[PDB]
């Protein structure tokens, strides 16, 4: 049987970076509660002792955006310069500019750029298995965590998962896991034989079906070793600098655009959800095992400039016919996918929970895009 | 003849993120100009008449970060409030954390990650077409404002093109260019209709082949109307947010890590290099009209963690073979990568041109990774 080996990682919600995509959508989803149409293009950095947040913002909301940055901070485990930032004590430089401020068929889109949506039925999320193991053991770091589980653990960290994969006539199939890899913060309170088996069996074990282990596995465990220190202190952070991530993984495509600080007009964030919800539905309905979806813009117009459906030789009927039925299906004009997809209705911190363990393949009813819609095809 | 249509993109020198990776690559090529060995990782970040260099560098250099600030962002042509920021006002918050500090295929990687490489026989160069138009429009867009052939130009803008493609056996088979949009930022002395004819003749007709334009290719030049003033002005940049338009436009693959800013012993920068390398050898040594290849490290270990080739079906031999003879050939330990490469080697800014318009499918001598290596292998 001939297999080939495909790498996807993870950061947990401690890396500095992701704090930044986090504090983003924090702004984002405090802007939203207020007014729904806000326009937010909220950029967050960080290094040692200081978070900064910029760019533009047109509201009528009143925002305390220093506390949400804190709050934010503080939610996380950010709690002492030991851990690598004081949510109370650290520097908060609001440097973001507001100000005050209609058919939706006739919104042209806010800029250029394309995005890419995929599936793959080789996990029941529709997403690849790569790409879902080193994610879902960076939130089960997160979890045990918080819960006590694991209490010896901090908040910033990274996961690493190969997959040995084989192709049944373009769709990917996984045959075992090939090797994990975890770096994780930690206190002085653990042994490096307990950090050792505590990540073997509560959280690699728990998270990776036992069909993809076995005693080839390799597993490297904090291999460079102690990491007490963690998120900016002596590092930096920025939004939108985990795209990959945010997305696939490696598999599909990106079109470049960041998600996390931008309200869900943009198309860079609505254009990815809506062809992610294409991309699934495709899957979804049994016309193809795996699919990939590309949609492109350009500034002031409201119809895209472009769109591809490409099945891996997988589609039941050729791409061409996969193509018209996702036109006919999906709604690709930015004033259309804001209001199809709900996504200005800003409840319990919507959008800040996209911010860590992924935009794609959870199953929250606040992940609109992940609801499938029916495809006609006789 | 049954097509598809592929998108890509590019932005200008002086949109304000590609402003903050020039302003990162300047501060990597001057502490390797004095220390070959500086550890650089240099973030940059922008907004109305502020700029902010920070991160963390170890070097035995002696930088004027303030002064490579202002130098960078006033060649690029920020020179006025009214182009969007001027180098001679602007704050600039240096806030790095610099300090002073052998067997290399014993040098463990500096993190974990995977990278990606692709190449495609469809242009000269091994690079998409649609990546390659865009690109090369957007570098236009740049030579004619400082060459003084259309001196109404400023220093921000996008551009992107659609390309029709048939897919032969794999192999990607441009047809016609469906689709050319730019925005590009401008001054008050031309109208519209100048605007529009200078474009066409000047960036446009010069840059695309003859052969790909037609009668009912689409234009879109400034379709949403003016752009006087850009980069950061009202705006926000940051540095490693334009990865796809650094690298392959929506082909291939990408694994997340940004390049400007890095040391090149740091594995997004030189792994990428390597696997792009990697790549382009074997459509140039003829194994495949096509490659995609993945490597992936761990933190503190020097040996790859996975490699893959894949030929999309176009491969000349099985595709496990053109791996073994690729891990034959290339070496992907990090304190291999950065010799083989010549990447310390730090002249005339030679990671500032990688900074703009591109990492990968240009002929200049500095970008190293663009050489063919020869592959051994029998024809069937
Ligand atoms: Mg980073
Ligand atoms: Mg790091
Ligand atoms: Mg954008
Ligand atoms: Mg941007
Ligand atoms: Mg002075
Ligand atoms: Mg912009
Ligand atoms: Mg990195």
């Amino acid at each position: 049987m001939e297999t080939f080996l495909f790498t996807s990682e993870s950061v947990n919600e401690g890396h500095p970076d992701k704090l930044c995509d986090q504090i983003s959508d924090a702004v984002l989803d405090a802007c939203l509660e207020q007014d729904p149409d806000s326009k937010v293009a909220c950029e967050t950095c960080t290094k040692t002792n200081m978070v900064m947040v910029f760019g533009e913002i047109t509201t009528k909301a009143t925002i305390d955006y220093e506390k949400i940055v804190r709050d934010t901070c503080r939610s996380i485990g950010f709690i002492s310069d030991d851990v690598g930032l004081d949510a109370d004590k650290c520097k908060v430089l609001v440097n973001i500019e507001q100000q005050s401020p209609k058919r939706p068929e006739d919104i042209g889109a806010g800029d250029q750029g394309h995005m890419f949506g995929y599936a793959t039925d080789e996990t029941p999320e529709l997403m690849p298995l790569s790409h879902v193991l080193a994610t879902k053991i960076g939130a089960r770091l997160t979890e045990v965590r918080k819960n006590g589980t694991c209490r010896w653990l901090r908040p910033d960290g990274k996961t690493q998962v190969t997959v040995e994969y084989y192709n049944d006539n373009g769709a990917m199939v996984p045959v075992r896991v090939h090797t994990v890899l975890i770096s994780t913060q930690h206190d002085e309170t653990v042994t490096n034989d307990e950090i050792a088996r505590d990540l073997k069996e509560h959280v690699i074990k728990p998270i990776i079906p036992e069909k993809y282990l076995d005693d080839k596995t390799i597993f490297h465990l904090n291999p460079s070793g102690r990491f007490v220190i963690g998120g900016p202190h002596g590092d930096a952070g920025l939004t939108g600098r985990k795209i990959i991530i945010d997305t696939y993984g490696g598999w599909g495509a990106h079109g470049g655009g960041a998600f996390s600080g931008k309200d869900p007009t943009k198309v860079d964030r609505s254009g990815a959800y809506i062809v992610r919800q294409a991309a699934k539905s495709v899957v979804a309905n049994g016309m193809a095992r795996r699919a990939l979806v590309q949609v492109s813009y350009a500034i002031g117009v409201p119809e895209p400039l472009s769109v591809f459906v490409d099945t891996y030789g997988t589609g039941l009927i050729p791409d061409k016919e996969i193509l018209k039925i996702v036109k006919e299906t999906f709604d690709f004009r930015p004033g259309m996918m804001t209001i199809n997809l709900d996504l200005k209705r800003g409840g319990n911190g919507r959008f800040q929970k996209t911010a860590a363990y992924g935009h794609f393949g959870r199953d929250d009813p606040d992940f609109t895009w992940e609801v499938v819609k029916p495809l006609k095809w006789d």
